[PDB]
């Protein structure tokens, strides 16, 4: 009924599968009813480009379309694919303008379900353009990221694609830990499992009944690459990633490579944290000057996908504790632990407004009841201060920053997510020293107590969610904190 096309009948399926018949009969008509997918190189690349998007699981939109035209072509049924990739070319380009103006919607809160708008007219031209050129495939690798960082992770796509199906034996131990001298059943296994993730296993000796050195490196860098402890065991964690499909590993990505449009260009001066890697980088003038272990908010306080300003930095900062934190975990302490108050330095104040400081003394604890309580709660500057020796004050409707903390010893974990949403920076001191150095601001010696300083140039902070990403020759897996990779993987 719907789409007036000569060449397609009234009762084909095409008819209710198009989301925008009026734009798809502008094309075609402009184009001599003329066929724009019968090259097969430039359809392949389509349904290529296609089946990465339905890996990544985060639009059933893509996977119905891509569905419906496999089907089309087991078929032979050439004419009703041709309108439709058509029509499904038209939603890719949509997609590729919106991800980065509001794709969010698609990989956190939601799913891309429903059909998008048509692209802009820049783009329905672009692609004008391309189908007179016989272009139609430099038409949608234009429409990728042009980031090393997408490029990257599309070339391991494309590796691994080609021997998805390769079945390889699921590596087993006897025991749940096996440690260097232990001896080993399954070495085929193990070797072939690291190779899978283009480890160097060309120096890995042969049948030798034992975890042997020539194992240790390769065993330890297959660690570094997931973001485990490098203590050379093969325990759980190691066996979840060396027993990981092709299948999970092209899904993983999938999803990490569409995740890269979402992500905000890239900028000279930039701040960069990626969650599940607990790990931030900060760029100044095209350089790298700076990078830094970090803790994120745990599981129930999540620290969320967001873009801000550095604004200013506080040295020696007190930390106000904010009411819900003083309400349920604070005061509650203090009703018992009569020491708590002078063990933390933390100090009690009648409002923010009015700063006076009350001795703990003048008070009736067997009185308060914490939700009531009408005093708030200080703690004074010092290394022991739950905000250490340094606040980055990012301002936000979300009231996350990142600072300094006194428990150093956190950063010895793996899994770093222990924070109320926060970021808990590792090196703070070097962080505040290079971010002062590049703004050109000078301190004739180290402050006595609490000094604000406002940025001279603020820098844009993205915090995102990157189960994946190329660095430094070689790409690093992540497990997924928060839960987010949930439909790739199944
Ligand atoms: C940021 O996360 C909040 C602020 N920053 C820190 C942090 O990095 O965790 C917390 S302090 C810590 C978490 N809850 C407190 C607690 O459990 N007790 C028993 C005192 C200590 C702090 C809340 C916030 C400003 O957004």
């Amino acid at each position: 009924r719907f789409v007036e096309l000569g060449w397609i009948d009234s009762t084909s399926p095409v008819n209710e599968q198009i989301t925008n018949p009026a734009l798809v009969e502008q094309i075609y008509h402009s184009n001599n009813d003329q066929l724009l997918w019968s090259d097969l190189a430039t359809a392949n690349h389509f349904e290529a480009q296609l089946e990465v998007i339905h890996r990544a699981s985060f639009s059933p939109l893509f996977s119905r379309q891509l569905f419906a035209l496999k089907s089309y072509r087991q078929q032979d049924r050439w004419h009703e694919y041709d309108v439709l990739a058509t029509d499904t070319l038209l939603q890719y380009l949509s997609y590729a303008e919106q991800a980065p103006k509001v794709g969010i919607a698609w990989f956190f809160e939601g799913q891309l379900d429903q059909p998008l708008a048509p692209p802009s007219e820049e783009a329905q031209l672009a692609l004008h353009m391309a189908i007179g050129n016989q272009s139609l495939a430099r038409l949608m690798d234009e429409y990728t990221p042009q980031d090393p960082a997408y490029q990257q992770l599309l070339q391991a796509y494309q590796s691994l694609s080609s021997i998805e199906f390769n079945e390889v034996a699921l590596y087993e131990q006897m025991e749940r830990l096996k440690r260097p001298g232990d001896p080993l059943s399954h070495r085929e296994a193990l070797v072939q499992r690291l190779a899978l993730v283009n480890l160097d296993t060309t120096s890995i000796l042969n049948d030798v009944a034992y975890y042997d050195a020539s194992l240790e490196k390769p065993i330890k860098q297959f660690q570094k690459m997931h973001g485990l402890q490098t203590d050379g065991v093969i325990g759980p964690q190691t066996m979840k990633w060396l027993n990981t499909s092709v299948t999970e590993r092209l899904a993983l990505l999938a999803l990490n490579a569409e995740r890269i449009r979402l992500w905000p260009t890239q900028q000279d001066s930039m701040i960069v944290v990626n969650v599940p890697g607990f790990d931030m980088k900060y760029w100044d003038a095209g350089r790298e000057v700076f990078e830094s272990k970090v803790v994120v908010g745990k599981t129930t306080r999540p620290t969320p996908v967001m873009n801000t300003k550095l604004d200013s930095l506080i040295i020696n900062p007190t930390w106000n504790v904010p009411h819900k934190i003083m309400v349920e975990d604070i005061l509650p302490m203090v009703k018992r632990d009569s020491e708590y108050l002078a063990n933390h330095h933390m100090e009690i104040i009648r409002g923010w407004s009015d700063p006076e400081v009350i001795d703990p003394a003048l008070i009736d604890w067997e009185a308060v009841e914490p939700e009531t309580f009408p005093y708030r709660l200080r703690q004074q500057a010092g290394v022991q201060n739950a905000l250490g020796t340094y606040k980055f004050n990012t301002p936000n409707s979300r009231a996350i920053y990142l600072h300094d903390t006194p428990s150093k010893h956190l950063f010895n974990n793996a899994s770093r997510a222990f924070s109320s949403g926060c970021i808990r920076v590792e090196n703070a001191e070097k962080f505040a020293q290079t971010l002062l150095a590049n703004q050109g601001i000078t301190l004739d010696d180290f402050p006595v107590s609490t000094q604000a300083i406002a940025l001279k140039k603020r820098i844009p902070v993205h915090i995102i969610y990157q189960t994946v990403w190329y660095e430094e020759g070689v790409l690093h897996y992540r497990d997924d904190i928060y839960h987010y990779d949930a439909l790739a993987l199944g």
